[PDB]
């Protein structure tokens, strides 16, 4: 249905044509402070139009109780929302870094092979700030943004339109995050993933490509030392390295811009799916 | 943790080494015919060990209450032993099929795109028996089949492993099944799928491959009658085409058959879930 | 949390000082008439205030999807909102009626003995018109109602309060509702009715009371054809039989009009839980 | 269905006449000192039937894994036991104390008032060892015990039964335990005492039995310090005061020791309650 967590929940609600959307934030930590402009950005973002806290807060700062977010005329609104709670949540219990990017579009392809130094380096050092100094297109490889550019013209002359595939990399992440052996922490970032309009897909680490790669050069310690080939995971828990992954998103009424404007709605359900994950990891850390 | 599932549930136990492995299942309807031999076939699959019904059966049917199944001496059996009910309760109120199958061994693939008639073809048509018949390969495609096994080999001979996909199929789905927004079909298939150990994704109909295919394809009535490019998916739920997916699987202690023998539990993972949508789906076609 | 139920759901806001409080109602079957019209009448008798439909609906009819209410200016207004809907789907698809009234105020009691046939016939005819043709004190018992509007004139004139006990009446429920073993239909029940505020209990069928009477007397045929002593429920799920239950009430800020206005939510609460049995049951129904 | 909790489960299985009844306990902390020896006491109290471990520790040590418990030959144990879990985790995690105890056979009551000193005394004082040093009628008043007894011999002469009130009370409880607005820390108990065979109800604190008193007495600071009326709740969580609550039994095949064989099961799910009310409790004082 139209709630996602356990721990850390959103309901939503909203049609095309309704007098509003929104969502309702359960098992935020009381004493945050959270007002609307913590909430606006990633908003925002989604172009590469308001929203009132309806409940939830006073003198700027969480109750603990539900937090109920509008914004007047499915829809993903509520789920950017609720994910920039999360995230702030995350950024200050943890410095957590999430950010999502454009690595394909149509036949252009950034090399994101996960025994790639380069590769590996840029999911070290990217941000938000710089994923957005590219343009929208929000890929931060040169040799290939002008060239999705390019082919989001081609089909844009031709009235049609064209997927790609979003990458996403989180950073300091805590030890331990995941619920195995059904809710291991990939299984609730790809349950994430695919409800999302229009993707079709999800994968980890190494992914659908290295598959192509013998365990060896997986598990050696040198290829020069070992890449991050897991994605961060390790039986389903996470193991403090960066987590990545990437979805492929359908252009169809066609877009083509679904794939650029998907970032923030990725990021969003990566911040509730970790904020979700950090507090049942921290309710059986205490025990 | 260690429960799948809403209406139909299965919770799990065991590790390497203690006395027993097994699972409950719960939100079985009462009346189905089931006994040990219904649950062995699939199990037996495993390679390309036993099992005892403790509770939840009365000559030879079930009472609806929960079913504890047993095996003497994480382990993946609970999520076989429980899937071939479920899938039994599909093909009894259905006439659902579910077949996978390897895709890929290593650098060897299978052709497996979307806009293929041939590999539409296979999807229509393939069963488990034609699959088996291959070998413990199971890859139904002889011109790469022993291409696989030889890939196989040379990783064996080099005390190494190499991974692979299973792709899968439903046919005879009904129609309406999945929860939007949060719990679409192909959201409730990945998160199964990703749970399976080894898993680094899940990708559904047009998939990563369809990406680098401009819409009008995707969606025109003729390209010779549409495909299924959406693999039986619209908006979250099932349209009554075949739903089809593909995971990767990683190699890595090495394997490397890793692949062929995960497909008794990818067909497991994908009855548990199809056989709980279908219960949801239930309730309210009645309200 | 601020969620209730499985399959038809609810999640409410709202503070004392908020912009708003509402809920989200997810699980009702689209197709169904649904104005603001339907509503309104259980909030005005939550005195013995408005309410718009945000989302969910379409030309009077509901989409299927998730149902936003808000009243401008914790509160229980969203149970009562929610449980108007539960009501309708409810009269719809079973003439289910659930009618709560007034058994005690302070010191004064209603004579509700489970083997008294009196007490069986007014569970049988009681009616929400006639519990309010009553008066405020909202008491089918004209022996009583008197004595229990001058108990709380006592207290009010020493600016005191006083509890009382609201008792509910179900008829017409299908058979099958509840689900064993540890959400049986009396425990969906209890968990509803220790949720509302100043609740401080929940007794079904003989109850408390009946401790004091022998088994033999219980299950009889005869003692003159044998009561409904059960409340409704054998083994966890309802027999067809009449369901009542009661619950008492605290007074502390003092009230002292607690018992009567607590009828609604009580109707309320008791709607959401028997609309989601309702729909667990006819998923298994089904199967 | 069977599976009760949400981060402290349990799922349970078992009917009359099956090979086995157990349970499988998932969400129980690693590190922590478990054995079968642990696990027998509790249920050699179920009569006023062995248990083994399958899985979850090694070593004598919980592995943060599902553990299965199994008895060779619906019923109750598989609650026992896995209370007796959650009943060491609140011990060691807390020095938690749960006591339960007959307070009503047939028509003899023993004094529980709310309001009356000695009542609060025994509350604060009363043990197991206590509870089980009256015989197996386990009323810890000598003014009632002999006459409860003889009330059942009176009815075991008829070939009759009768019912009865078990009382429980937790000490030591931790402040903050319970999640509102709809799993409020009585609600979580009243489903939990709801779903024991033969109880007809659940009351909190002054209960049933305060609606007669007026709320000054309940609230005043003196009525000679302030009892515990509320029961240790506030706003649906706990306050660190005691909790205590009631239960009623039916009799009805004939029994009449239903009420005394309950104590155990009371106590079982009290315990659940209570663990999983901690945990849920400690991901958000993290947070």
């Amino acid at each position: 249905m139209s709630t996602f967590g356990k721990l850390f929940r959103v309901t939503t609600y909203g049609e095309s044509h309704c007098k509003s959307v929104g969502c309702i934030v359960d098992g935020v930590p009381p004493g945050m402070s959270l007002t609307e402009a913590d909430i606006q950005p990633q908003l925002t973002r989604r172009r590469p139009d308001r929203v009132e806290i309806q409940s939830g807060t006073e003198f700027g700062k969480t109750l603990g109780t539900p937090i109920a977010m509008m914004i007047k005329n499915r829809e993903t609104i509520g789920r950017v929302a609720s994910g920039a709670i999360a995230e702030k949540f995350l950024a200050q219990n943890s410095n957590v870094e999430i950010v999502a990017f454009v690595t394909q579009i149509g036949e252009i392809k950034m090399n994101r092979d996960s025994f790639d130094p380069e590769f590996q380096h840029l999911l070290n050092t990217i941000t938000r700030e710089k994923v957005d100094s590219m343009g929208p297109i929000r890929c931060p490889d040169a040799s290939v943004a002008g060239l999705m550019v390019k082919e989001i013209e081609k089909y844009r002359g031709n009235k049609d339109s064209i997927g790609g595939v979003v990458t996403c990399v989180v950073r300091n992440l805590p030890t331990g995050l995941g619920e195995p052996c059904f809710d291991k922490l990939e299984a609730m970032l790809a349950h994430a993933m695919l409800s999302i309009p229009a993707s079709k897909g999800f994968e980890i680490g190494s992914g659908f490509q290295g598959v192509s790669v013998p365990g060896s050069k997986h598990n050696d310690p040198f290829y020069r030392t070992k890449t991050n080939n897991s994605g961060g995971v390790q039986g389903g828990i996470s193991n403090g390295e960066n987590i990545y992954f990437s979805v492929p998103f359908k252009s169809v009424r066609h877009d083509p811009a679904v794939t650029p404007r998907a970032i923030p709605i990725v990021e969003a359900m990566t911040a509730l799916v970790l904020a979700d994950a950090l507090l049942i990891q921290k309710a059986r850390d205490f025990s």
